[PDB]
DNA sequence: TCACAGGATCCTGTG
DNA sequence: TCACAGGATCCTGTG
Protein backbone atom coordinates (compact mmCIF):
# COMPACT_ATOMS: atom_id res chain seq x y z
CA UNK A 1 0.00 0.00 0.00
CA UNK A 2 1.18 3.50 -0.95
CA UNK A 3 2.99 5.97 1.20
CA UNK A 4 2.63 9.73 0.61
CA UNK A 5 6.18 9.88 -0.86
CA UNK A 6 9.07 7.62 -1.81
CA UNK A 7 11.03 7.03 1.38
CA UNK A 8 14.12 5.20 2.53
CA UNK A 9 12.94 2.52 4.91
CA UNK A 10 9.25 2.73 4.03
CA UNK A 11 6.95 -0.22 4.87
CA UNK A 12 4.84 -0.31 1.67
CA UNK A 13 5.43 -3.89 0.69
CA UNK A 14 5.35 -5.17 4.31
CA UNK A 15 2.24 -3.41 5.51
CA UNK A 16 -0.20 -6.30 4.82
CA UNK A 17 1.96 -8.71 6.82
CA UNK A 18 2.25 -6.16 9.65
CA UNK A 19 -1.53 -5.45 9.76
CA UNK A 20 -1.81 -9.18 10.34
CA UNK A 21 -0.19 -8.83 13.74
CA UNK A 22 -1.77 -5.55 14.86
CA UNK A 23 -4.22 -5.45 17.77
CA UNK A 24 -7.45 -3.54 18.13
CA UNK A 25 -7.11 0.02 19.46
CA UNK A 26 -8.86 3.35 20.06
CA UNK A 27 -6.07 5.32 18.44
CA UNK A 28 -3.15 4.33 16.27
CA UNK A 29 0.13 6.04 17.09
CA UNK A 30 2.68 5.98 14.29
CA UNK A 31 5.60 7.27 16.36
CA UNK A 32 8.17 7.58 13.51
CA UNK A 33 5.73 8.06 10.64
CA UNK A 34 8.28 8.92 7.96
CA UNK A 35 6.77 8.73 4.42
CA UNK A 36 3.37 7.75 5.89
CA UNK A 37 3.29 4.21 4.44
CA UNK A 38 1.84 2.93 7.71
CA UNK A 39 -0.44 5.82 8.70
CA UNK A 40 -2.32 6.21 5.46
CA UNK A 41 -3.24 2.53 5.56
CA UNK A 42 -4.51 1.73 9.06
CA UNK A 43 -7.89 2.60 10.56
CA UNK A 44 -8.15 5.90 12.38
CA UNK A 45 -7.95 7.88 14.55
CA UNK A 46 -4.27 8.14 13.61
CA UNK A 47 -1.52 10.22 15.15
CA UNK A 48 1.41 10.55 12.67
CA UNK A 49 4.55 11.75 14.46
CA UNK A 50 8.02 12.53 13.16
CA UNK A 51 10.90 14.52 14.53
CA UNK A 52 11.57 16.10 11.10
CA UNK A 53 9.31 19.14 11.32
CA UNK A 54 9.76 20.30 7.72
CA UNK A 55 8.33 17.02 6.48
CA UNK A 56 5.46 17.12 8.93
CA UNK A 57 4.66 20.72 7.93
CA UNK A 58 4.81 19.67 4.31
CA UNK A 59 2.10 17.04 4.96
CA UNK A 60 -0.03 19.60 6.80
CA UNK A 61 0.25 21.78 3.75
CA UNK A 62 -0.51 19.02 1.25
CA UNK A 63 -3.93 18.67 2.73
CA UNK A 64 -4.95 21.96 1.07
CA UNK A 65 -3.38 21.70 -2.36
CA UNK A 66 -4.19 19.98 -5.61
CA UNK A 67 -2.02 18.10 -8.03
CA UNK A 68 -2.51 21.16 -10.17
CA UNK A 69 -0.77 23.37 -7.66
CA UNK A 70 2.14 20.96 -7.92
CA UNK A 71 2.28 21.05 -11.72
CA UNK A 72 2.06 24.84 -11.75
CA UNK A 73 5.15 25.00 -9.60
CA UNK A 74 6.94 22.38 -11.67
CA UNK A 75 6.04 24.42 -14.72
CA UNK A 76 7.11 27.79 -13.29
CA UNK A 77 10.56 26.42 -12.38
CA UNK A 78 10.81 24.55 -15.69
CA UNK A 79 11.98 21.36 -13.92
CA UNK A 80 12.84 18.14 -15.70
CA UNK A 81 15.03 15.05 -15.53
CA UNK A 82 17.90 17.30 -16.59
CA UNK A 83 17.25 20.76 -15.05
CA UNK A 84 20.19 20.88 -12.61
CA UNK A 85 20.37 24.68 -12.56
CA UNK A 86 16.61 25.10 -12.22
CA UNK A 87 16.70 22.60 -9.31
CA UNK A 88 19.31 24.76 -7.54
CA UNK A 89 16.99 27.77 -7.88
CA UNK A 90 14.03 25.94 -6.33
CA UNK A 91 16.27 24.78 -3.56
CA UNK A 92 17.33 28.36 -2.73
CA UNK A 93 13.72 29.53 -2.82
CA UNK A 94 12.60 26.79 -0.50
CA UNK A 95 15.49 27.65 1.81
CA UNK A 96 14.72 31.33 2.22
CA UNK A 97 10.90 31.16 2.15
CA UNK A 98 10.39 27.76 3.81
CA UNK A 99 7.13 27.20 1.93
CA UNK A 100 6.28 23.46 2.32
CA UNK A 101 4.79 23.18 -1.15
CA UNK A 102 8.31 23.84 -2.53
CA UNK A 103 9.83 21.28 -0.22
CA UNK A 104 7.28 18.84 -1.65
CA UNK A 105 8.25 19.66 -5.21
CA UNK A 106 11.96 19.53 -4.41
CA UNK A 107 11.87 16.04 -3.00
CA UNK A 108 10.70 14.67 -6.39
CA UNK A 109 13.89 16.06 -8.01
CA UNK A 110 16.65 15.25 -5.56
CA UNK A 111 19.33 12.61 -5.16
CA UNK A 112 17.51 9.33 -4.63
CA UNK A 113 14.45 11.35 -3.56
CA UNK A 114 16.11 12.06 -0.28
CA UNK A 115 14.86 14.90 1.88
CA UNK A 116 17.93 16.19 3.76
CA UNK A 117 17.51 19.23 5.92
CA UNK A 118 20.44 20.56 7.96
CA UNK A 119 20.65 22.30 11.33
CA UNK A 120 19.90 25.69 9.88
CA UNK A 121 16.78 24.15 8.41
CA UNK A 122 17.97 24.14 4.80
CA UNK A 123 17.43 21.47 2.19
CA UNK A 124 20.86 20.29 1.00
CA UNK A 125 20.00 17.21 -1.03
CA UNK A 126 21.82 17.39 -4.39
CA UNK A 127 20.21 17.01 -7.79
CA UNK A 128 18.83 13.56 -8.55
CA UNK A 129 18.56 13.77 -12.30
CA UNK A 130 14.86 13.02 -11.95
CA UNK A 131 11.39 14.57 -11.83
CA UNK A 132 7.77 13.45 -11.17
CA UNK A 133 6.59 10.07 -12.45
CA UNK A 134 3.79 7.49 -12.67
CA UNK A 135 3.66 7.01 -8.90
CA UNK A 136 3.90 10.65 -8.01
CA UNK A 137 0.28 11.61 -8.53
CA UNK A 138 -0.70 8.17 -7.27
CA UNK A 139 0.98 8.52 -3.87
CA UNK A 140 -0.32 12.03 -3.96
CA UNK A 141 -3.91 10.90 -4.60
CA UNK A 142 -3.60 8.19 -1.98
CA UNK A 143 -2.50 10.77 0.54
CA UNK A 144 -5.48 12.96 -0.22
CA UNK A 145 -7.93 10.10 -0.05
CA UNK A 146 -6.71 9.12 3.42
CA UNK A 147 -5.30 12.07 5.34
CA UNK A 148 -8.60 12.92 7.05
CA UNK A 149 -8.11 10.42 9.86
CA UNK A 150 -4.61 11.74 10.62
CA UNK A 151 -3.38 14.24 13.17
CA UNK A 152 0.19 15.21 12.45
CA UNK A 153 2.83 16.06 15.05
CA UNK A 154 6.54 16.57 15.17
CA UNK A 155 7.90 15.69 18.56
CA UNK A 156 10.70 13.44 19.72
CA UNK A 157 9.18 9.97 20.25
CA UNK A 158 9.65 10.02 24.02
CA UNK A 159 7.88 13.41 24.34
CA UNK A 160 4.62 12.06 22.88
CA UNK A 161 1.78 11.35 25.31
CA UNK A 162 0.55 7.80 25.18
CA UNK A 163 -3.10 7.25 26.15
CA UNK A 164 -4.78 3.99 27.21
CA UNK A 165 -6.16 2.19 24.19
CA UNK A 166 -3.29 3.42 22.02
CA UNK A 167 -1.56 0.84 19.78
CA UNK A 168 1.96 2.21 19.41
CA UNK A 169 3.71 1.29 16.17
CA UNK A 170 7.40 1.95 16.18
CA UNK A 171 9.60 1.90 13.07
CA UNK A 172 12.68 3.92 14.03
CA UNK A 173 15.99 4.60 12.34
CA UNK A 174 17.89 1.29 12.46
CA UNK A 175 21.49 1.53 13.68
CA UNK A 176 22.83 -1.09 11.24
CA UNK A 177 21.35 0.18 7.98
CA UNK A 178 22.01 3.39 5.97
CA UNK A 179 19.80 6.50 6.04
CA UNK A 180 20.27 10.20 6.47
CA UNK A 181 17.80 10.13 9.39
CA UNK A 182 20.28 7.96 11.15
CA UNK A 183 21.91 11.20 12.33
CA UNK A 184 19.09 11.51 14.91
CA UNK A 185 19.96 8.04 16.25
CA UNK A 186 22.41 6.32 18.58
CA UNK A 187 22.80 3.41 20.99
CA UNK A 188 21.45 5.68 23.75
CA UNK A 189 18.35 6.72 21.82
CA UNK A 190 17.69 3.08 21.22
CA UNK A 191 18.00 2.20 24.91
CA UNK A 192 15.44 4.91 25.56
CA UNK A 193 13.00 3.56 23.01
CA UNK A 194 13.26 0.05 24.35
CA UNK A 195 12.67 1.32 27.90
CA UNK A 196 9.69 3.29 26.71
CA UNK A 197 8.30 0.15 25.02
CA UNK A 198 8.84 -1.91 28.20
CA UNK A 199 6.84 0.75 30.10
CA UNK A 200 3.99 0.61 27.65
CA UNK A 201 4.02 -3.09 28.38
CA UNK A 202 4.04 -2.45 32.16
CA UNK A 203 0.98 -0.25 31.55
CA UNK A 204 -0.78 -2.91 29.50
CA UNK A 205 -0.46 -0.88 26.28
CA UNK A 206 0.12 -2.85 23.06
CA UNK A 207 3.09 -1.94 20.84
CA UNK A 208 4.70 -3.18 17.65
CA UNK A 209 8.22 -2.55 16.67
CA UNK A 210 9.98 -2.84 13.28
CA UNK A 211 13.69 -3.42 12.95
CA UNK A 212 16.47 -5.60 11.64
CA UNK A 213 18.58 -7.91 13.79
CA UNK A 214 21.15 -8.51 11.10
CA UNK A 215 22.13 -6.66 7.98
CA UNK A 216 25.12 -7.15 5.75
CA UNK A 217 27.37 -8.80 8.33
CA UNK A 218 26.34 -6.51 11.20
CA UNK A 219 24.04 -7.61 14.00
CA UNK A 220 22.13 -5.81 16.69
CA UNK A 221 23.09 -7.83 19.75
CA UNK A 222 21.19 -5.84 22.40
CA UNK A 223 18.08 -5.78 20.30
CA UNK A 224 18.28 -9.59 19.88
CA UNK A 225 18.51 -10.05 23.63
CA UNK A 226 15.72 -7.61 24.30
CA UNK A 227 13.49 -9.23 21.64
CA UNK A 228 13.43 -12.46 23.67
CA UNK A 229 10.94 -10.87 26.07
CA UNK A 230 8.30 -10.53 23.37
CA UNK A 231 6.85 -12.07 20.24
CA UNK A 232 9.10 -12.00 17.20
CA UNK A 233 8.04 -12.26 13.56
CA UNK A 234 10.72 -12.68 10.87
CA UNK A 235 9.65 -10.93 7.70
CA UNK A 236 12.40 -11.13 5.17
CA UNK A 237 11.28 -14.16 3.10
CA UNK A 238 14.77 -14.63 1.60
CA UNK A 239 16.35 -14.60 5.04
CA UNK A 240 13.92 -17.28 6.23
CA UNK A 241 14.37 -19.44 3.11
CA UNK A 242 18.15 -19.36 3.44
CA UNK A 243 17.72 -20.32 7.14
CA UNK A 244 15.83 -23.47 6.28
CA UNK A 245 17.97 -24.34 3.33
CA UNK A 246 21.15 -23.73 5.48
CA UNK A 247 23.36 -22.09 2.77
CA UNK A 248 24.18 -18.41 3.17
CA UNK A 249 25.66 -15.63 5.40
CA UNK A 250 25.17 -11.87 5.74
CA UNK A 251 21.46 -11.62 5.03
CA UNK A 252 18.92 -9.06 6.22
CA UNK A 253 16.84 -10.23 9.14
CA UNK A 254 13.82 -7.86 9.09
CA UNK A 255 11.67 -8.36 12.21
CA UNK A 256 8.50 -7.23 13.86
CA UNK A 257 8.69 -7.39 17.68
CA UNK A 258 5.54 -7.13 19.71
CA UNK A 259 3.69 -7.68 22.96
C1' DT B 1 53.77 37.74 29.24
C1' DC B 2 49.24 37.23 27.48
C1' DA B 3 47.37 37.52 22.91
C1' DC B 4 46.95 34.83 19.08
C1' DA B 5 48.44 31.69 14.97
C1' DG B 6 48.32 27.30 13.91
C1' DG B 7 48.23 22.34 15.35
C1' DA B 8 45.71 18.05 16.59
C1' DT B 9 42.08 15.49 16.98
C1' DC B 10 37.23 14.56 16.26
C1' DC B 11 33.52 15.13 14.21
C1' DT B 12 29.99 17.32 11.00
C1' DG B 13 27.88 18.16 6.69
C1' DT B 14 27.87 18.39 1.56
C1' DG B 15 28.11 17.10 -3.54
C1' DT C 1 26.19 8.08 -1.83
C1' DC C 2 30.53 7.75 1.11
C1' DA C 3 34.61 10.42 0.41
C1' DC C 4 36.68 14.28 2.41
C1' DA C 5 37.12 19.59 3.22
C1' DG C 6 36.66 22.04 6.89
C1' DG C 7 34.01 23.16 11.36
C1' DA C 8 34.65 22.90 16.63
C1' DT C 9 37.55 22.35 20.48
C1' DC C 10 41.30 22.09 22.98
C1' DC C 11 46.13 22.72 23.04
C1' DT C 12 50.77 24.07 22.14
C1' DG C 13 54.25 27.23 20.59
C1' DT C 14 55.56 31.90 19.68
C1' DG C 15 57.08 36.41 20.37
N1 LIG D 1 13.73 10.78 17.99
C1 LIG D 1 12.81 10.64 17.00
N2 LIG D 1 11.44 10.77 17.22
C2 LIG D 1 10.53 10.63 16.23
N3 LIG D 1 10.85 10.33 14.91
C3 LIG D 1 12.18 10.21 14.71
C4 LIG D 1 13.17 10.35 15.66
N4 LIG D 1 14.42 10.16 15.09
C5 LIG D 1 14.17 9.90 13.86
N5 LIG D 1 12.84 9.90 13.51
C6 LIG D 1 12.21 9.65 12.37
O1 LIG D 1 12.31 8.18 12.18
C7 LIG D 1 11.78 7.87 10.93
C8 LIG D 1 12.35 6.39 10.65
S1 LIG D 1 11.86 5.77 9.06
C9 LIG D 1 10.15 5.27 9.33
C10 LIG D 1 9.55 5.12 7.96
C11 LIG D 1 8.09 4.90 7.88
N6 LIG D 1 7.51 3.70 8.59
C12 LIG D 1 7.63 4.79 6.40
O2 LIG D 1 6.93 3.83 6.08
O3 LIG D 1 8.01 5.74 5.62
C13 LIG D 1 12.29 8.97 10.05
O4 LIG D 1 11.23 9.48 9.28
C14 LIG D 1 12.91 10.01 11.07
O5 LIG D 1 12.73 11.36 10.65
CA1 LIG E 1 33.51 15.74 -2.30
CL1 LIG F 1 53.86 41.10 26.63
CL1 LIG G 1 27.76 13.06 -6.30
CL1 LIG H 1 57.09 39.87 23.15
Amino acid sequence: MLGAIAYTGNKQSLLPELKSHFPKYNRFVDLFCGGLSVSLNVNGPVLANDIQEPIIEMYKRLINVSWDDVLKVIKQYKLSKTSKEEFLKLREDYNKTRDPLLLYVLHFHGFSNMIRINDKGNFTTPFGKRTINKNSEKRFNHFKQNCDKIIFSSLHFKDVKILDGDFVYVDPPYLITVADYNKFWSEDEEKDLLNLLDSLNDRGIKFGLSNVLEHHGKENTLLKEWSKKYNVKHLNKKYVFNIYHSKEKNGTDEVYIFN
